[PDB]
């Protein structure tokens, strides 16, 4: 049969027999994502350019922020665009905390590079008056996670207890159509993605691991390399074709470059649910316990075999 | 004021007081790109997944192929998807030879990677019955050229005698708005783009040049690295952000992998018009004379300072 | 705050605490309407005219039909396009019966006149295997009714226990936006609607009533006249501006022309929910008991005052 | 083959070999209609309802007004929305005068009724400073005229010296696809269109005519009655299905309700270029010399045979 994000979600709801909040939460995220998408493809740019006579980062955040509060199922929201965690008014409070990057990669949206949105959904654990504390939970506590990629087409990838599901947006009818049910990442891929410009600053294990793909020790064929620069773009390619995505610590700080709460955990969750791995070299991303909401983390994720190899080598130099 | 692609071309047309063929030619190509873009963003994908009850490479090709023959401005079309050159029917012949790649990067559209259309437009030179011999001209003969980028937004870059112009597609009204008049490229960028997988097969000049970006001799900051794997994308970022794009010759062949007529020349011609550089290592891309319509050619292009720098290193190993 | 059909429907579900079926049903319904609208506005008409090189009544029905079956919330469906009731396969059965008119007004879609979709939702009462017998319920047993109007813009009017609501489709984000809460009709309007072509065949009661409009007895001001030809459009105009719509019996037969199950029952129901009136002249449309699923029925709906005037002039002739 | 509005016009302009102005005039107008159409189908209504967190007549006027000015082909512009005629700056002056109704039927856009843009293009005769005077020309002097219809689908009808042509707007690729070449209207139809709420004030000549439609003298079949209440729609129907449209003089004034400059003339011009007829009862609409740019005129247009019958009756009462 044919299936859509709303139908897929609704059903999962029924089976689950819950409160309905998550179904309502996820749905708002959905409307937001499309609204966002509408703007990213330059909806009515003509109007701004005087067709009638007379920032996208911020708008994206307002959409998401506003659609969630209206959901009535949120209490604490964190966004790569806000200094502190936004605390939802008493009248519209729910039981879920949402951590998200409204439009990741925006900085490079000038060259029409693929940009995306990332979201992670937790269930508030404590009974205290909401605060940012409710957002400092380990990726391992995620209820649902996913991202929307505004590429050649707009795709939304949702990961839940069941597994990962890929929906494509039919812009003609504003509907997310299921085009990939219960995904599973290749055991081993042949493409590695990482900014090799930071080479002079890599640790020796990352340096060796790279050498290992350029010049396979077992004289196998060398891996291919791709690096969009946009996390969602790169991570999604790694899910589809398999492979390995790296953004390890270096000179910036052994604390890594990507954010834990709304970039790392979310993807790790999706990766792990698809059957891959997502580590920091020292432990599992999802096992890492947040301290501050914009806290960074090193990330290595992709096909199981690849991540394990990296770790094999990481142990070597440890 | 506010201008569109059509209006833009129309005023240039009145200025030069020509026949109007090129104007029509460009318009057809324009509607062709709008068609392609609708397809790429998955317009009516729901009707393909049973909403009513019951390739993107060929679809795009048919679109360009049809559109152009309909304009009455062409006589010889050369496409990446077609083996031989299509010789237009005698009732729809014009005085223009068009070479193009309807959908580049098409081989990786699975991961929703950006894709683009590339096109070069020549003026049939001889008076002989139209044959593929008519597409065997050097890029320096180009009359107009450019590409379409189906990324986050849909942009069309048109390079002609006058300059390089960027037009954004307001999907809401299917119209191309000028957003960047007479574009020029930085003198020196800070990003290098090539596939570092083939490292085992890079020729030393390319190997050493890459070493210097990672470990700059003058201890300056190292360049950043990016590689989408789609020519339109990478080349467009190079134009917008400045920098250097590499696809040199090695083992595959002393000729590189990209094809001369519908990939290099157009891209090399846009660069040069934007005041940039495009070389094969031994000569300017626009100066190489074609032997066959599918002829391959090595390419290195981008900011002058960076292209010159590479050429300095290339010279060191010759 | 802002609200959409989906969010409005989900919170109604949460109030009522039910199985969730009717929610998926409306939702399934909502999707079909966006797709029908998409096609009605001629989505990709370019392609059928050869832009690439080489029915609406049917499609509308196919969509609705296929989306409803997929909801898992229906057991028997009735369409003005199918002669026998359709019994949903056992694997997709729900507890609801849906009688609808995919695209009413179609015949005249050649002139681009407005058109629409009418739908009525009944709950199954008996336990006998589903048959068209479960579709012969008086309009008075409707659980939910509604219609979509593909006019200058696309609107969806949903009527339920709680009353009437209007939603506008935002084509850019594929979302239905609530723009009129708990709609109530005027007590008295200034427009009468009917095809004055069948004048030579009007029964006296109707010929007198029309006189009363063109030459008001109390010498008040004459009512205006409007007849689109598309019921959905007429009735909607009536509901919004107030007045009286008439499609009474005559030579054709003391049954009128319109269908009771999927044309009159839904409008009449929406009307009585808006505080208006809808009679056949002998009784109330909703009180009429069906014998055949394609049974015709006389209709007069609109502002309470205007409708009562008819009934008074109707009694003067009985 | 396949053709677009822009291709059509460019081919007409190349044939004739004019100055090119008319060609830009047309495409500028085309662009406005696409924009209007977008706003009419409620492009981004979601935003104004707070999906982000925080007049259609006027806008339509600003789009046409600006696009025409920005064309460099006009000198005098008459609009229903402006009291005086707008005299184009001396820098953007062209040799054409354009009258138009930015969005006829807007007063009723509440019920979602069909609406449309009407336009007429006169060439400026004199060498005098452009003024309101230059728009005072007889329909007989039109150069191009047409109208956009925002019904169930958006179509633009263009009538010129060569004939009448209908273009269907394919909202997916943002282009107008020619779907009806050299249109011609039925010699006779079966639908009469007029507001019968004014029966009380009709003159006898018109009352008798309406009588012969309900009770045909040659006991033929009665004509159908259709009145949408929006000129563009009642006229487009007449043009597509044949029949006759009436808006004769009444109590309002022996001059009628419709405006001659931007409502009657255009319509009148299409009817005649399509075989039809347009009269004020006393003379061909296209032969009336205007005194004021907002001058009104009685109109009866449609199929020849139908209009002549009216004219036969009209004389019987003169
Ligand atoms: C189709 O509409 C419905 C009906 C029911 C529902 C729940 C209980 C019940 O009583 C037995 N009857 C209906 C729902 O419960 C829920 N619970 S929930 O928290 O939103 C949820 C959503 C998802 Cl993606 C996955 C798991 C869960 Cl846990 N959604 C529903 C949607
Ligand atoms: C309004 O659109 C017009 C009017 C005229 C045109 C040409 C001569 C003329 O004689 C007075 N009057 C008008 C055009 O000529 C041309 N010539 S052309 O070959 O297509 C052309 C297109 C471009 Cl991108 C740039 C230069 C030239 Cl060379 N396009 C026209 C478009
Ligand atoms: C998607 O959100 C939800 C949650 C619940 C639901 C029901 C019980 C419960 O236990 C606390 N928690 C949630 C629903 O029940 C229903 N019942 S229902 O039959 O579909 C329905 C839909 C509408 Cl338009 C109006 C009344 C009713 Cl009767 N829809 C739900 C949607
Ligand atoms: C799109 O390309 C072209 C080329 C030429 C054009 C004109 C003269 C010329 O000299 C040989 N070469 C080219 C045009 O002239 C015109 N003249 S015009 O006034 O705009 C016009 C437009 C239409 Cl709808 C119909 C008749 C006329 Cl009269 N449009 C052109 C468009």
């Amino acid at each position: 049969d044919v299936n859509t994000l709303t139908r897929f979600v609704m059903e999962e709801g029924r089976k689950a027999r819950g409160t309905g909040e998550l179904t309502q939460l996820l749905n708002s995220l959905c409307t937001a994502v499309k609204a966002i998408s509408s703007a990213v493809r330059k909806a009515g740019i003509a109007h701004l350019y005087g067709i009638a006579g007379s920032k996208l980062d911020v708008l994206s955040n307002d959409l998401v922020m506003n659609m969630l509060k209206s959901s009535f199922a949120t209490c604490v929201l964190v966004s790569e665009e806000d200094k502190h965690a936004i605390i939802v008014e008493p009248e519209k409070r729910g039981k879920y905390v949402v951590c998200f990057d409204p439009l990741d990669g925006s900085s490079n949206i000038d060259c029409l590079v693929s940009v995306g949105t990332i979201f992670g959904i937790y269930r508030k654990k404590s009974t205290d008056e909401p605060s940012e504390k409710d957002a400092l939970q380990p990726g391992r506590n995620l209820v649902a996670a996913g991202y929307a990629l505004y590429g050649s087409a707009t795709m939304l990838v949702l990961a839940m207890d069941c597994g990962v599901n890929c929906f494509m947006l039919d812009p003609a009818i504003g509907e997310f159509i299921l085009v990939d049910k219960d995904v599973k990442i290749k055991k081993k891929g042949k493409i590695y993605s990482l900014n090799e410009g930071y080479a002079k600053d890599f640790d020796p294990a990352v340096t060796e691991y790279i050498q290992r793909k350029k010049f396979p020790p077992d004289n196998s064929a060398p891996y291919g390399a791709r690096y969009v620069g946009s996390m969602v773009a790169d991570v999604h390619r790694t899910l589809v074709y398999g492979g390995i995505f790296l953004y390890p610590a270096n000179k910036k700080s052994p604390n890594g470059k990507l954010r834990l709460l709304y970039e790392c955990n979310p993807m790790a969750y999706v990766m792990e649910k698809a059957g891959g791995m997502a580590t920091t070299g020292k432990e599992a991303v999802l096992d890492v316990i947040p301290t501050d909401i914009h806290q960074r983390a090193p990330v290595i994720l992709g096909s199981p075999d690849d991540v394990l190899e990296f770790l094999k080598v990481y142990e070597k130099h440890s």
